[PDB]
Order: C-alpha cells, then sequence, then structure tokens
C-alpha cells in the first residue's frame, strides 16, 4: 500500500482526539522506512501555521513530518484554549507514539522540531523521552516566569501576579478561571502586535481565549531545568538578537544548562516573524540550518 504524500491523521492524548497532518516524501519506495520528525507549534498557533512549509522542506530532504494541534486548540478535542505546557508536552509524546507506528517511519530515528513555546516543548519532550534522538528548538523560552516578566515593566508584572493570585483563589473556591485574550498573558511589543493582527486577519479561526490558569502554568514552566537531561543526544537552538517577543537571553540560558552536546545558532537577520514566509531569505537560512543538523544526526541513509 503506497503512502499518500499528505494524510489527515487522528491519535489520542489523555482521551482527547488530536488532529494532525502527516507529510511523507513523494514517490517513496515501498517498504522504505525514514526518520520521522514531530513538529511542535508555538503559543496558540494552529498546525497549519509555518509547519506545512517546514514539512515541505523536510520532505524534499527525505524526512517524514507530523504536525498536530494541541488539545483544546484547532481541530483537536479538549477544554478550549486551556493551555497547560506539560499537557502540550504529553500531546507531543502521544504524537511520537503515533509517528513510530507509521509504516514509512523508522521508530528508532525520531526527532522533534519546535517553534517558540513549541521549542521549549521540544526540549522538555526530549528530556523526558528517550525516543527523541535529536531536537531543534527555535526561539525557546527557557524560564516561563523570566520570559513573561521581561515583557512587562516591574510594576505591571506585580499587578499581573496579583491578578493571577486572585484568579487562583476564585477557581479553587468556585471552579472557573477568567478567560482572557492570549496577548494579555504574552504581552507583545507594537511590532509583534502589528504582525499578530495580520496573521489573525488571515487565520481568523486561530482566535481563542485562555484561562488565567495558563499564565500561572507558563510561569512554573522552566524548560532550562530539564535541558541538561538530553545527555549526549544533540540539541540545536536557533535564535537571534532581533527577537523582541522571546529575548535571545532565553536561548542563551538554555544553552548553558544543556551543555556541550547542544549548539546555539544565532542568525543575524531574524526577528520573531520575519523568517516565516517560505520565499524569504530568513526561511531559507533557518530551514538550511535545520536540514544540515538533521543530516549529520539522523542521516536518511
Amino acid at each position: 500500500v503506497p503512502v499518500s504524500p499528505l494524510q489527515r491523521v487522528n491519535f489520542y492524548s489523555a482521551g482527547y482526539r488530536l488532529d494532525g497532518l502527516l507529510y511523507t516524501p513523494r514517490h517513496l519506495p515501498a517498504g522504505e522506512r525514514r526518520p520521522g520528525v514531530v513538529l511542535l507549534v508555538g503559543y496558540t498557533y494552529l498546525k497549519t501555521m509555518v509547519m506545512p512549509d517546514i514539512a515541505k522542506v523536510l520532505n524534499a530532504a527525505g524526512y517524514v513530518a507530523l504536525v498536530f494541534d494541541y488539545r483544546g486548540f484547532g481541530e483537536s478535542e479538549g477544554p478550549r484554549g486551556r493551555l497547560i505546557p506539560l499537557e502540550q508536552v504529553a500531546d507531543a509524546r502521544a504524537a511520537l507514539t503515533f509517528l513510530a507506528e507509521q509504516s514509512m517511519v523508522d521508530p528508532d530515528r525520531l526527532a522533534v522540531i519546535g517553534i517558540s513555546l513549541g521549542g521549549a516543548h521540544a526540549i522538555t519532550t526530549a528530556a523526558l523521552d528517550q525516543r527523541v534522538r535529536a531536537v531543534v528548538a527555535l526561539e525557546p523560552p527557557g524560564h516561563g516566569a523570566r520570559w513573561l516578566r521581561s515583557l512587562r515593566r516591574h510594576w505591571e508584572w506585580r499587578q499581573f501576579l496579583s491578578r493571577l493570585a486572585e484568579d487562583r483563589r476564585q477557581r479553587v473556591l468556585s471552579g472557573g478561571s477568567t478567560m482572557v485574550d492570549p496577548l494579555e498573558i504574552v504581552l507583545p511589543d507594537p511590532e509583534s502586535q502589528a504582525f499578530l493582527d495580520q496573521v489573525a486577519a488571515e487565520f481568523p479561526q486561530m482566535k481563542v481565549t485562555l484561562p488565567l490558569e495558563s499564565a500561572e502554568a507558563l510561569i512554573e514552566y522552566v524548560s532550562e531545568d530539564l535541558a541538561g537531561r538530553i545527555a549526549p543526544r544533540p540539541l540545536l537552538i536557533i535564535h537571534s538578537d532581533a527577537d523582541q517577543l522571546v529575548p535571545v537571553a532565553e536561548a542563551q540560558a538554555i544553552a548553558e544548562r544543556a551543555g556541550s552536546s547542544a549548539q546555539l545558532e544565532i542568525i543575524p537577520g531574524m526577528s520573531h516573524f520575519n523568517w516565516v514566509m517560505p520565499g524569504s531569505p530568513g526561511f531559507t537560512r533557518v530551514t538550511d540550518s535545520i536540514v544540515k543538523f538533521l543530516r549529520n544526526t539522523l542521516p536518511v541513509s
């Protein structure tokens, strides 16, 4: 049975039916198993954003790629907009189980690539799961509280923390968390706000609200504390100084904790959003860096 180059797939995570897209290289010989890559999207992003373009590059280099929506997001089941980082990591581990069961994939040659918050998930997933042979983390927050803290002036952060303590009281006493615009938690600079408005105008189905509980779980989410556990398995961290939404200091703090087997690559012309377009020079420089890392870590041969 020849495998279709593009399949809509479904698999479960904690009883929730997750929705994914499985990219297999065109005209792949029958019986041939290839390295499989799990693609992890960022904060409130849908699986159709950026990842189908990265999967196309990956398929041309001979790799099988799987992207999926986290529980509560996109086409996946789950409490709507309820973002709990360790649940997104558990979803990524269920995606590894599904991908390892595919006929065209070698279960012993699995890799994970994540963008931004998904990059922190790639690190956490590799730390807890030995099936991850290689990891790529693009623009990852190393410490949730430090990352979100840096987006506000100190007085604004203290005020946000008090709002969170009041919400913790209300959800324990009565059951529900206050639902907010995701940009009330990840407070963007005016530049990111303008791009995010453009991306939301194009993908209006990406519109969601998150419970304030998601800010508290993100504050307690420190992928830095687990980065060292990736032991001799390689990690590539791709970041830049130009990133105003996730400071490059986050990538630097992860690289110090991960050690010598990790490699930190700074790309000069690279903001949080200027490299996403497939025709852009930043897209080519990023995807070339990913493909080179995957080639000498998980060779197609």
